């Protein structure tokens, strides 16, 4: 009884950290990775799905069996909303670009969510437009979560992710490295950490092919979860020390090294974040410091992605 | 520093339990599920991969960069060995039936393991034969782990899984329900629990189409992870109260209900174990008792399985 969780929502957050060892050869800082796949549905977005649903409930803006929940998503936020909507009795509709993997669409449908695909050429505008169309058709009321502007997104990282890093690092964390998608993680956890110790430095990560935070133009890239092509409303770029640019190729190669050297089967965005943390960790000014890097998800969620393309081809041609 | 794990092997075990709620409507016992996907590579077998490797190391039977590690597996034990072999510098070869999913073969190759497929018509005999062939070809020595007879398999569940259940249940657990594959989980955890409280009852689960523990003949079934068609050497059937028989169909339907009612995307063998626990939990003699049920893995590992067949067909036919 005494440690048994009430339901799946009590399995969100409280994720562990692990040192990076052989992959960090040459670093003069120590690097610890926070493993966001170790929770209810195996990604960081589980935190914001619960936070945004609870916020809407506290305001009476969603009611089970009445309100249609709606979100625009590339997959992980939709999945986070979907398992909680199933548990709590909400109808859920997600708008997603048609390039999202079949695997993530299967997971959404297994939780009973409805999937509406959009034209990839219309970008973020396309999925926001579809979410607005769905809201207009909701006969008994709907609610769009809007994770790029909803304060419950950074706020949950201020309330949980940041405090976990501070406590679990023994208050010794010197820097946070985090890829920026919505920017909620680095905005909320970083705000908390700098309140605890204003010397802590925050490093964003973005694709070098879509380096909008550094003033570049949007462009196509492979780092799923990063590079939305916009500066999200929930992110204040002024608190950042730097936004490190990582190529799709470098992110994929570093993800492969996480599996082969650390035994960690991680996704492309974790590869990008690790590559950035290792670069920062080689700088002489960081000698003896502790760098914490966010790993947002698990590699098993991305087996149809370019991360595994050449392996997939080999395994298809094998027999007994 | 103070809670940061040394490496991925310190992320094995110590998994949480969660109450089952709406899916257990009608039960007069309370049911708590132990979530073995919440660890390093998301299955119960991570425990025995580390235990069997450490045992061989303690005996000097495997040496990194010299010994070829070999195991016969249907996937999860191979994956557990593979991430530790990658971390520690061991070459690993696995023998598997050719029906194992492409997804699990991709994961094995991403960790650098070599995959040797066998004829499914030769059953367990086929994969043991291939492992013996590989051992004969190992020029500098090899080692076959033999999870069906290796005592390090049940012993780790005596040392970790059982103690976790006892402690996390506040010493109130009255019964353990666990599917039997190698039988290591129920043998080791059950042995520990009955030492703590000899009134605790142990319920195995097996497929009704391959009910060998109940005296039936082996047969084809869909409950991946259960129903090896043999009685493994590491299992003493005499400690069991009962082996509950669950059909492939019932296991799949219950797995679907775990996702839709509990928000838990679980695999077919977790569906079978939950179905058995819910049946036992409806018996009047168990009124007021606490039943713990083992959930061995996560449903995302099985998206190409019959559990998702009809959803997969729907999602393939969708456009923007
Ligand atoms: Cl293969
Ligand atoms: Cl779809
Ligand atoms: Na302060
Ligand atoms: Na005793």
């Amino acid at each position: 009884k005494c440690a048994i969780k009430k339901d799946v929502t009590e399995l969100i957050g409280n994720t562990p950290m692990v040192y990076l060892n052989n992959i960090a050869e040459g670093c003069v800082a120590r690097i610890a990775a926070k493993l966001e796949y170790m929770q209810a549905c195996c990604s960081v977005k589980d935190r914001i799905a619960l936070s945004m649903i609870e916020d809407a409930e506290n305001k009476g803006l969603i009611t089970p069996g009445k309100t249609v929940l709606i979100e625009y998503t590339s997959g992980n936020t939709g999945i986070g909303l979907a398992f909680i909507a199933a548990l709590r009795g909400y109808k859920l509709q997600v708008a997603m670009p048609s390039y999202v993997s079949l695997e993530r669409r299967i997971i959404l449908r297994a939780f009973g969510a409805e999937v509406y695909l959009t034209d990839p050429d219309k970008g973020i505008a396309g999925i926001i437009e579809k979410a607005e169309e769905l809201l207009a058709k909701a006969a008994d009321g709907g609610y769009i979560f809007k994770q790029f502007e909803n304060p419950a997104n950074p706020n949950i990282h201020y309330e949980t992710t940041g405090p976990e890093i501070w406590r679990d690092s023994g208050e010794k964390v010197d820097a946070l490295v985090a890829g920026i998608g919505t920017g909620g993680t680095i905005a909320g956890a970083g705000k908390f950490l700098k309140e605890k110790n204003p010397d802590i430095k925050l490093y964003g990560v973005e694709p070098s092919e879509s380096a909008v935070l550094n003033g570049g133009k949007p462009g196509k890239h492979l780092i799923q979860g990063l590079g939305a092509g916009i500066i999200p409303a929930v992110l204040d770029v002024n608190i950042l020390e730097e936004v490190v640019q990582i190529s799709s190729e470098e992110a994929i190669e570093t993800a492969k090294l996480l599996a082969l050297k650390e035994g960690l089967l991680m996704g492309i965005s974790s590869g990008a974040a690790a590559a950035a943390a290792i670069k920062v960790g080689k700088r002489p000014e960081n000698a003896g410091k502790l760098i914490v890097v966010i790993f947002p998800s698990f590699g098993e969620r991305y087996l149809s992605s370019p991360l595994f393309e050449s392996i997939r081809q080999e395994a298809e041609q094998m027999t007994f």
